[PDB]
Formats: C-alpha cells, sequence, structure tokens
C-alpha cells in the first residue's frame, strides 16, 4: 500500500452530524462543511511513518505518526488528543484517540486506499461516523 498523494476531496457525508456530537453549534457547523468541500490531504508515507498535511482555504496543520506509536494531535473538533493508529488490514489503518484533558466522546479516525484508487477516510464520534472520499490529483 502506498497511500502518498495529492488528495481532493470529492465526497463528504455526515460531516454536520459529526461536529453536532462534538458540540458545535448550528451556524459554525455549516460553515465547517462549507470548508470541507474544499479541503486536501497530502500524504507522504515512508514505510510505517506518515506525513499528513490537511488544508481547506485559510488553514494548514500537519499531522506525523508512525503506526503503533502513540502521538499527540487534536480531535475533529480541535480538542488535544493522545493518538494511536494500527494496521487493520494491508490498506486500512484505524486511529483510537484520549483526551489529554476532560471528556467528551469517543472520536476516532480511519483511513482506507481502495482498490480503485480513492483513499476513504472516515472520523468518528460516538455513534456517528462522517465518511469523506477523496482522489489523487
Ligand atoms: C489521515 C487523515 C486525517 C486524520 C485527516 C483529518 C482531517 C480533519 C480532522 C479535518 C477537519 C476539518 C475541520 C474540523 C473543519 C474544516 C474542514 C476540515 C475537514 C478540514
Amino acid at each position: 500500500p502506498n497511500f502518498s498523494g495529492n488528495w481532493k476531496i470529492i465526497r463528504s457525508e455526515n460531516f454536520e452530524e459529526l461536529l453536532k456530537v462534538l458540540g458545535v453549534n448550528v451556524m459554525l457547523r455549516k460553515i465547517a462543511v462549507a470548508a470541507a468541500s474544499k479541503y486536501a490531504v497530502e500524504i507522504k508515507q515512508e514505510g510505517d511513518t506518515f506525513y499528513i498535511k490537511v488544508s481547506t482555504t485559510v488553514y494548514t496543520t500537519e499531522i506525523n505518526f508512525k503506526v503503533g506509536e502513540e502521538f499527540e494531535e487534536q480531535t475533529v473538533d480541535g480538542r488535544p488528543c493522545k493518538s494511536l493508529v494500527k494496521w487493520e488490514s494491508e490498506n486500512k489503518m484505524v486511529c483510537e484517540q484520549k483526551l489529554l484533558k476532560g471528556e467528551g466522546p469517543k472520536t476516532s479516525w480511519t483511513k482506507e486506499l481502495t482498490n480503485d484508487g480513492e483513499l476513504i477516510m472516515t472520523m468518528t464520534a460516538d455513534d456517528v461516523v462522517c465518511t469523506q472520499v477523496f482522489v489523487r490529483e
């Protein structure tokens, strides 16, 4: 599997519902949904080490990790967390997150490379799953 690429979003489902679970108010939810229709994920993969840059029009952030090694990032709604990525299969990884301070919904994400050349990213907060689909530029 080679996740490396400049990925462009083509589909985003249930993102507003995810943000609702996370306590984002309705107006900012709609604005965030609009930002998601634009956004890109750049991946550089070397073996089990991943460099990921997620960007929208006005914001960019970097996720760096090695599979199986704890690291710190933020949840979708922006709360700092400790994260651990594991493979679920040849082409799919899963990340469990634990809040660094306080409580909140159980969050996680997955990244999958399909046989058709798509990247599928899911983000979960409790029972609500957002699914996002990208293609390479
Ligand atoms: C492997 C790829 C990962 C973990 C990508 C994660 C992307 C996000 C958490 C992006 C979240 C966004 C917002 C919270 C609001 C603006 C739009 C997004 C989709 C960039």
